[PDB]
């Protein structure tokens, strides 16, 4: 079996998540937040995916489903549950030798109040405005606000070609707690936000 060494805490910023699903309606197009993607286990390098786990149970997390429908909203769609029971079960299960369910959750609205990057960008100007930011810049600007870097995902329009800023990691030991550095973006040097 395969024990995790790190998490990976990922926010996704839910206008540029929605601009790429160009067929049909979004919920979270309006929020101007990052919000939860999810909390996923890694190994070596890699997301651990889909472990034997238990199944997801919404009972056991409802003492939370007020936070989390703020915080972990689905913005492709307007089932969050059917969000967090993906997360749990694609990616949950393969830290629950350590945090159940109930756990797993509060660990991600924790991590999510504890970094909020909208507020780390704003006292320089560097958030979003649809143009043009520096990769190194942005990452700066987050490991002096938390104490360290940050991973910074992008995804390219297939017509344009432009990059846009999708998603933010934040790092964490195997204790779930202690902050360690990112070591790896999808974005390039340069890319919208
Ligand atoms: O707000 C969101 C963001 C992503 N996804 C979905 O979750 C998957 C991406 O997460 P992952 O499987 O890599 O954890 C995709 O199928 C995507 O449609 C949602 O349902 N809601």
């Amino acid at each position: 079996y395969v024990e995790f060494d790190s998490f990976w805490f990922v926010q996704q910023w839910p206008p540029a998540v929605c601009s790429f699903q160009k067929s049909g309606s979004c919920p979270g197009s309006g929020l101007r937040t990052f919000t939860i993607h999810g909390l996923w286990p890694q190994q070596s390098g890699t997301s651990l995916t889909n472990c034997p786990g238990s199944p997801f149970d919404i009972t056991k997390i409802s003492h939370l489903q007020s936070q989390l429908n703020t915080l972990w909203p689905n913005v492709l769609r307007a089932n969050n549950q059917q969000f967090w029971s993906h997360e749990w079960t694609k990616h949950g299960t393969c830290s629950e030798s350590t945090f159940n369910q109930a756990a797993a959750f509060k660990l991600a609205v924790d991590m999510r109040n504890n970094y909020d990057i909208i507020g780390a960008l704003r006292p320089h100007a560097a958030g979003p405005n649809g143009r043009t930011k520096s990769r190194q810049a942005i990452k700066g600007f987050l490991k002096a606000k938390f104490g360290k870097f940050p991973g910074l995902r992008c995804r390219t329009d297939p017509q344009t070609k432009v990059s846009y800023l999708v998603e933010v990691v934040a790092c964490f030991a195997q204790d779930g707690s202690t902050l360690i550095d990112c070591t790896r973006d999808t974005c390039g040097a340069n890319f919208i936000f």
